[PDB]
Formats: structure tokens, C-alpha cells, sequence
DNA sequence: GGATGTATATATCTGACACGTGCCTGGAGACTAGGAAGTAATCCCCTTGGCGGTTAAAACGCGGGGGACAGCGCGTACGTGCGTTTAAGCGGTTGCTAGAGCTGTCTACGACCAATTGAGCGGCCTCGGCACCGGGATTCTCCAGGGCGGC
């Protein structure tokens, strides 16, 4: 049975997808939950494709930012795995979190 | 002797160039008012190079121990791969409504201007409170007289 060290195939994925422009999340359901968090602040809200688009990818944009200074959280830490306080440390320095 | 590889010619597809038209927005020409450049005066802050004295911060050295880092073990949690499920993606129905665009009318609301005056800025006088000076009441240290002992 053939079989991949771990890693080679998540540098692989790292190449794959820093080459690709695709959004990384499905249509359907980040129109959902973009229809969701919108229902709390006004009820019977229309949308345009492009307001979801535009939504979409600055979600996309902001999380690959936040998960690029996790990333240098995790190895300033002396880790290659990333942790939760490593989003933590990060938008706190940020200041998004405090 | 038959079929295969390859060259040249012809029809078709597709991006690009030029022609046409509207229209509306930018440009040309003229006039005017005020924004800003320039001028003079006054006054206060900043510059550069000094001096003097205080003093607390900065620098230096040294001992020591707390913490950073390296190494090792271990166990768990995440990566990887495969089979199965499931839901995303696409195409589609069917009506109604929201919204952009366009046209039209009108009215209330805000710009603008003149006269007015009352709220903001500065100084002056006074009070509330804190402090300086004079006088009365209370308590502490001291000098002298009386009595006792010794030669």
C-alpha cells in the first residue's frame, strides 16, 4: 500500500491553493448563514448576488489574513500546528479581540 | 497493385477597424467680485552659544540565581487514505414585488440679505475661607523659711 509522510501532502495543498483564486467555501451555504445574521437585524431583507459575493470574499480574505498571522503566532510559539490562543494572540495584537 | 502520410487550396469563424448617430458635457468667450498676495506695526516665542549650582538619574562593576534552551520520552491527536453519503451546482417553473430608470408637477424648506440684540469674552468689586496678630485663661518650675543633727 502506498502511503505519504504527514506534511507532504498539506505542502502540496499549500501550493495548490496560494496558486488558485477560487473562494474556498461553497455558495450556497455562506448565502445561508450570510441570510441568517442578516434576519437578526432586519426581518424580510432581499440580496443581490454580488452583496453575497463581495460578502464572500472578504470573508475569504479576512480568515486567509487572520490564519497567515495564526500561522506566525504558531511558529513564534515553536509549533507547526496552530492552536486556538494563537487566533487569540493574534487579534488581540491585531486589536480586533481587545 | 492497394492504401497511407503530407502539401496546397477554399470555405467558414472571429476579433478588430471604421462608419454613423445622438447628446450631453466640456470648452470658448465675456463679466464680475472677492480671495489671496503684499505691506506696515506690535509683541511674544524660538535660536545659539555660553555660565552656575543641585541633585537625582545614569553608568559601571560584581555576585548569584532564575530562567531560557536543549535533550529525551511518551502518548495522543491529527494526517492520510478509502468507501459511502449527501448536498452543492446547474437547469427549470410561476407568479408577484422591489427597484432602477425616466418623465412630470408642485410645494415646503433652505439659501440669502438686512436689522437687531443678546450671548460670549475680558476686567473689576465683593464674599468664603484661610491665615496673621493681640488679649484672656490654665498649668509647670523654682527660691526661700522652718526644723533637726553634729562638734
Amino acid at each position: 500500500p502506498h502511503r505519504y509522510r504527514p506534511g507532504t501532502v498539506a505542502l502540496r495543498e499549500i501550493r495548490r491553493y496560494q496558486k488558485s483564486t477560487e473562494l474556498l467555501i461553497r455558495k450556497l451555504p455562506f448565502q445561508r448563514l450570510v441570510r441568517e445574521i442578516a434576519q437578526d437585524f432586519k426581518t424580510d431583507l432581499r440580496f443581490q448576488s454580488s452583496a453575497v459575493m463581495a460578502l464572500q470574499e472578504a470573508s475569504e480574505a479576512y480568515l486567509v489574513a487572520l490564519f497567515e498571522d495564526t500561522n506566525l503566532c504558531a511558529i513564534h510559539a515553536k509549533r507547526v500546528t496552530i492552536m486556538p490562543k494563537d487566533i487569540q494572540l493574534a487579534r488581540r495584537i491585531r486589536g480586533e479581540r481587545a
